[PDB]
Formats: C-alpha cells, structure tokens, sequence
DNA sequence: ATTATCTATAGATCTATAGATAATGC
DNA sequence: ATTATCTATAGATCTATAGATAATGC
C-alpha cells in the first residue's frame, strides 16, 4: 500500500505522483479557463483531493502554473537555439524552425501553447519567459530578414507558427505523437506557407532533411 | 463644455459616462483581462466609485459582454455584405482580409484581444460565440472555394488575426479609418492570406477593396 | 421629481495555514 | 515516527444591493 492517510475519492489524474496528477489537472484547465479564472478548488476536485492537499505538493497556484509554464517555453527555446545554427540556407532553417516548433506544440497531451499568450504572462512577475519568449521571436525574424530583408513580412512565419494553437485539440489524446520517421501534415502546411508568405520557393528534401536536423538536436 | 478640458478632469473618453465606463474597460481587459479585472480597477479608471457602475451596467458581465458585441457585430456585417458581391474569390477574399485588418486597426484599444480571452465559455457567451463561428466561416469558406477541400482552408483568418499582436494598444489609434487608404499591415497580411493559398494577386485589389467600403457604407 | 452618484455593507468567493488523523515504515 | 491526506477556518477581497444624498428640472 501507500503511505499516508488514504485520499477520500480515488485518483482521476494520469500520473505516476500527486505532482504530475495536479499538474495534469492544471494543464487541462489553465488552457481552457487561463489562469485566474481556475480556483484551487477546481484543481482539487478535477485531481480528487480537498483543496488544502494540494498545498503540500505545491506552495502557491502560481507555482503551479510556472512549473508547466517552464516545461513548454524550455524545449521551444533551445531547440530553436539549437536548431538556428545549422549547415544550410535560411530558407531550409527557417522551414525546419517551424516545423519542429509545430511538431512540438502538437506532441505535448494538453495545448500548452496557449500558456503563453496568456494575460497573466504581461505581469512584470514573470519577465524570465517574456525574455525567452522575444528570443525565440528574434530568431524567427532574423531568419526571415535574410530572405526578404528589412521588410515587414518578416514578422509573419511567427505568427503562421503559432497558429497551430488555434488548429489543435485539447482534450488529453495527443494529436500527434512524436516520430523520428515522420512530421505531421500540419507541420508541413505551416512551414510550407511560410516560405509563400516570404515568396521564396521550397527548399530541397526538406521533410528528409529537417528529421535529420531533429536527430542531431536530440543527441546534442 | 466650452473650451479644452483641464487636465485633471475625468481621463475617460465618450459622449456619456457609460462610453466612459467601455473606454475604461477595454483598456483593462485588454491588457489584463476579464477576470484579474476588478469592478473597483473600472471606477477608479473612470473617476468615479466601485458602487456606481451598477446604474449603468448590471453586471461586469454585461460590461464585457458588450464590449464584445460592439466589435463582432461590425465585422460580421461587413464580412457578410463583401462576401457576396460580384467579383472572383480571391478579390473577395483580399478585401474581407484587407478590412477586417483596416477595422482591427481603426479602435482605439485592442478589441481584438477580447477574441483571443478564454472567458468566452458562459451559455450567455453563446450568442458571441456562434456569431465569432460564422464570421470565421465565411473566410474558411471562401478560402475553400479558392483552394478546394484542403487544409490551407484555415489559414486566411488566422493570418488575419495575427494583426493583434502586430497592433500599439496604449491609447493612440494605429490607423484611423480613411476612405481612399489601406494602411500598410493590412495590405500585407491580404497579400500572404492570398499568398498562403497559391493564388494570383489581383492587380487593382487596394483601389477595388477601398470601392467596395464606399459602396457598402452607403 | 428626476437624476446620478455616494457611503455602507452582506455574502460569496478564494488562498493559504494550523492542527488532527490514518495509512505505512521501523 | 514518517508521510500524505483530511477538517476547519482566518483573513482578503470582490460583486452587487440598499438606502442616503447632492445636484438639477419643473
């Protein structure tokens, strides 16, 4: 058995620990509802704890929502970093960037993109992802400036990017799982149209090429 | 009220206080949104105590729900009119793009933000919400006619909302509306909408969209 | 007489803490 | 004798409602 009293109403929540279980009630509702909307007790009663249980797991609601707001600006951050600084042209990076930005935004179980565009995130509070946010959003422009140069179309495969959150589900079924062998449709549209947006042409073997790029990033 | 306004007077903007009131929450809601956003934030914005709101508004609610309604409602009508008027799919796209952006752009504050808020999940919200449905049907709709049954289909509108993020949202007008200009960003995000389908550019699309407002304005 | 605001305040939340309690582990 | 939950509540803060009150109109 288990040590500690024993819980009034039995799990609801995937996870391995009470930590990942409020953490996946969390993630569900902060998409759906934002963050100040979404009480303590709500959180509780989608785990199936009193409300005061969740406090010797966690410290504050906002610690909660910083941890899984770590957990999807970390890996698009440094995997554009990474990525950013490769073999070929910026047609062919800027292609990659954005279909391994998509790739991941739909692999993750709840749509934790829409963490980001958050009011809450504005507050001076959280100025650590604000940061990482605009980094991420410079490579993407500076990707595009060597395409069509200081023209305001630059700004664009961004925003073309992080539409996928407004096209994806958010239910708990992961749309689509990750694989080495493949990307998904999705990524490809988005990549594909921001190339047209910039009006540069597609570039070489770019679905074979960009899982290669993958496969480096991930051993790194 | 003869003369400029002292300084110190009420910092709101309206006819009446009630515009007041909507002045003052959109600048709140768009920057904080509907929850964090406490009645007394609104009156103390507006000059006036928490209490006194409720004369004019029923509830926080009501405020924003109207809110909302003051900034669908245009565009639905507008999208609704220039989608069947006599031209080929792309024209009529390039212009529904075009002024949607002209109209994000025209406010004051960034309305638009109000769109992306989550708060939008109340059975009253229902009325909004099938309504943000049709308008963005519209542009899935005439996308397909261009396009066909292809997932492009979805793109015009979001690249058209991407003007959100692209927009000032302190006060000042990003581009007030004129009857013989496009401001630059909604040009640009028409051109990539049609961009983003693999269709021609029509060669007179600015000066045909500015027609086409004439006429529907009158 | 009709307004438009005010002061005051219930009651409905919501976060977080204090301390009891029931399971395991020694 | 350690851990994880529970019950119970303090203290904050917020929406909304009453009923008082300073302006004018008639």
């Amino acid at each position: 058995g288990a040590v500690g009293r024993p819980r009034r109403s039995a799990p609801r929540r995937a996870g391995k620990n009470p930590r990942e279980e409020i953490l996946d009630a969390s993630a569900e509702l902060f998409t759906h509802q934002g963050f100040a909307t979404t009480s303590t007790h709500q959180i509780a009663d989608a785990v199936g704890i009193r409300q005061a249980s969740l406090y010797y797991h966690f410290p504050s609601k906002t610690e909660i929502f910083l941890t899984l707001l770590k957990s999807t600006v970390e890996p698009s951050t440094v995997l554009a970093e990474d990525l950013s600084i490769l073999d070929a042209g910026p047609e062919m990076r800027l292609w990659a960037i954005v279909a391994s930005e998509v790739r991941l935004l739909l692999s993750t179980k709840w749509n934790v993109g829409r963490l980001y565009q958050l009011p809450i995130v504005g507050s001076e509070e959280f100025a650590e992802y604000h940061s990482q946010r605009e980094a991420l959003t410079n490579i993407f422009r500076d990707l595009a400036t060597e395409i069509v140069g200081d023209d305001p179309r630059a700004e664009l495969p961004f925003h073309i990017t992080m539409s996928v959150i407004e096209m994806r589900r958010n239910d708990g079924k992961i749309p689509s799982p990750l694989s080495a062998d493949s990307l998904p449709e999705t990524a490809i549209m988005l990549a594909d149209a921001s190339l047209a947006v910039l009006g540069a042409s597609l570039p070489a073997d770019r679905v074979e090429k960009t899982l290669e790029l993958i496969k480096q990033a991930d051993a790194k």
